[PDB]
């Protein structure tokens, strides 16, 4: 039976163009389905969606990030996709459960993850060789990493860290290497109860900065764009970033760059499969089955992914991930291979950012600067941070 399906997403023009081709491919294969696409840049997208939420007129397939996933989900606007994953509609046989965890709110699958990124240590291989150093990514520890950064400074005259900013990403990574977490599951306070974890993390940051193998805050504040960034300029041999950012860095840099598993990820599976973005279906949709079939095509059809080519992150299906590599250049292939390697020892996505998250972020950023400026001790800072952070979170 003929049907019209409304499909919405955000991005820039390249994404619009290949997404349109994917849609045309779907209509070519399924001529009973007629698709009306709505798209905009990020700013405009959410503005355009708000009045459709209002009138119960959301498109049948809508692209989401985790933050709006949580907002729409909490307002009961989104259809649980779980049954579609059981009843044959969305095939998840080549999609590990951990890939999809980022779309799960309150045990409901409100969004289907379209691609993932994973934290990495990205290295300039030429500068590793100039220093005569090497990274054994399997099992290296925080001490090994510290020693690496000193060797980089002493023997190659460059930094071994880009600064591990922002701290709201990398201190939580640290805590996970230690079998700990930053936020409580319920969002009401800090999970970790030992301030020594904070002290240990930031005492290391100080050592690195004091040893001149990580930037001082003023240096960090001068970096405007990616063409200024430390790895791009050869100022650091090391940059800490999600896997997708490697593409940007590699196109801008002369030197061969590689992605490495960060230190001490192994024992507690500290890395997570972070969703790039998700497709959701509103409860108001009159075509929820056809919307789910489109989502399935989008994630499992290999011909379609020959067009998408990992632009929305590394494909959640290991079959699709492997199938696109022949068409990807080396740098894009490196990203896929990295994530595939990381995914062998990895944890589910974190839960949704709790309310008050933006203030905690700023608090931790200001706290880090004061520590590196030595305006406050790491000991003292651990205490005031816990107190302020818990007061913010206690409000939710
Ligand atoms: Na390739």
């Amino acid at each position: 039976e003929d049907v019209t399906l409304r499909i919405a997403w955000w991005g820039g023009q390249p994404r619009h163009d290949y997404t349109t081709k994917v849609i045309e491919l779907y209509e070519k294969k399924n001529p009973h389905v007629h698709i009306e696409a709505e798209f905009a840049n990020w700013d405009d997208y959410w503005k355009k969606l708000a009045p459709m939420s209002a009138a119960g007129q959301l498109p049948d397939v809508i692209q989401m990030d985790t933050a709006y996933l949580a907002q729409y989900g909490k307002k009961n606007q989104l259809e649980d996709l779980t049954p579609y994953t059981k009843d044959g509609t969305i095939d998840v046989s080549s999609i590990d459960e951990n890939m999809l965890s980022g779309g799960k709110i309150d045990n409901k699958l409100y969004g289907f993850t379209l691609g993932v990124n994973v934290l990495s240590v990205i290295a300039n291989e030429d500068l590793l060789k100039k220093a005569g150093v090497s990274i054994n990514q399997e099992n290296w520890t925080w001490e090994d990493y510290e020693k690496l950064a000193y060797d980089l400074q002493e023997k190659a005259g460059v930094y071994g860290s880009n600064g591990m900013h922002p701290p709201d990403i990398f201190f939580p990574y640290y805590l996970r290497t230690k079998g700990e977490r930053f936020y409580k599951e319920d969002g009401t306070g800090l999970a970790y109860q030992d301030d020594q974890l904070f002290v240990d993390y930031f005492e290391r940051q100080l050592r690195l900065v004091k040893a001149k193998t990580s930037p001082t805050p003023d240096e960090s504040a001068q970096i405007k764009g990616m063409e200024d960034d430390f790895i791009v300029k050869g100022k650091s041999a090391i940059t800490w970033n999600y896997s997708n950012q490697y593409l940007g860095f590699a196109r801008l840099t002369d030197s061969p760059l590689s992605l490495y598993l960060p230190p001490e990820q192994m024992q507690e599976k500290a890395l997570t499969l972070k969703p790039s973005m998700l497709f959701s279906i509103p409860k108001s949709s009159e075509h929820k089955k056809e919307a789910a079939k489109f989502i399935n095509f989008f994630v499992n059809n290999e011909e379609a992914n020959q067009l998408i080519k990992g632009e929305r992150g590394v494909p959640v299906s290991d079959k699709v991930a492997d199938a696109i590599k022949p068409k990807l250049n080396e740098e894009e292939t490196n990203i896929v291979e990295y994530v595939e390697t990381a995914s062998k020892n990895i944890s589910k996505a974190d839960p949704p950012e709790p309310v008050g998250s933006a203030e905690v972020i700023k608090l931790l950023k200001d706290t880090s600067d004061q520590i590196l400026y030595q305006k406050v001790s790491p000991e003292k800072a651990a205490k005031t941070f816990r107190k302020k952070a818990n007061e913010i979170l206690e409000r939710n």
